[PDB]
RNA sequence: AAUUGAAGAGUUUGAUCAUGGCUCAGAUUGAACGCUGGCGGCAGGCCUAACACAUGCAAGUCGAACGGUAACAGGAAGAAG
């Protein structure tokens, strides 16, 4: 069965004529736990219910990814807007390494041991899916041997 | 057998994303100060005035190199109560 996680949950300020009106916004991550990871970025009123509606968006984005045992294949780089990434696959015995949200998204996608950091913004919302940007753009070694032979 | 290696957070805005500074979570020391204080093992102990120094000790040893009896530990002669 999927696992769902709660990265952060925020308010956001509209400033009405009338005066000002506060929302919140909540980020999630679910996944499989084996090769299937999405994200889901929900707003609403009320906690408890953005976080609902988070929750339904991700899944409904789900991704694969191709893990080398609980690992990943190679390292990798992920940018998206003001967030540079860096992962290295690792040895087997030295659990998860990684900072705020790259734990969640690396855990919820199955990755048991990996080492990861952040360079430029630490935004949660960025950084979930400059992740998901690398393990997209992830090669593996069969479907470079697509070329030819091994 | 002797390469098992990398975490971030707070803070500018009504709210957002950047840029950019400040601050914190770690480790370490020949440390000092405050409160407190049972025992043992190993190590350490003037980082400032290369400022000035009372007193004691820290370079002596060879008679199997040679003249010698100043100490005195023996012996012999001689003079003697
Ligand atoms: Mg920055
Ligand atoms: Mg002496």
């Amino acid at each position: 069965e999927l696992q769902e996680k709660l990265i952060a949950v925020n308010r956001v300020s509209k400033t009405v004529k009338g005066g000002r009106i506060f929302s919140f916004t909540a980020l999630t991550v679910v996944g499989d736990g084996n090769g299937r990871v999405g994200f889901g970025y929900g707003k609403a009123r009320e906690v408890p219910a953005a976080i609902q509606k988070a929750m339904e968006k991700a899944r409904r984005n789900m991704i694969n990814v191709a893990l080398n045992n609980g690992t990943l294949q190679h390292p990798v780089k992920g940018v998206h807007t003001g967030s540079r990434v860096f992962m290295q696959p690792a040895s087997e015995g030295t659990g998860i390494i990684a900072g705020g949200a790259m734990r969640a998204v690396l855990e919820v996608a199955g990755v048991h041991n990996v080492l990861a950091k952040a360079y430029g913004s630490t935004n949660p919302i960025n950084v979930v899916r400059a992740t998901i940007d690398g393990l997209e753009n992830m090669n593996s070694p069969e479907m470079v041997a697509a070329k030819r032979g091994k």
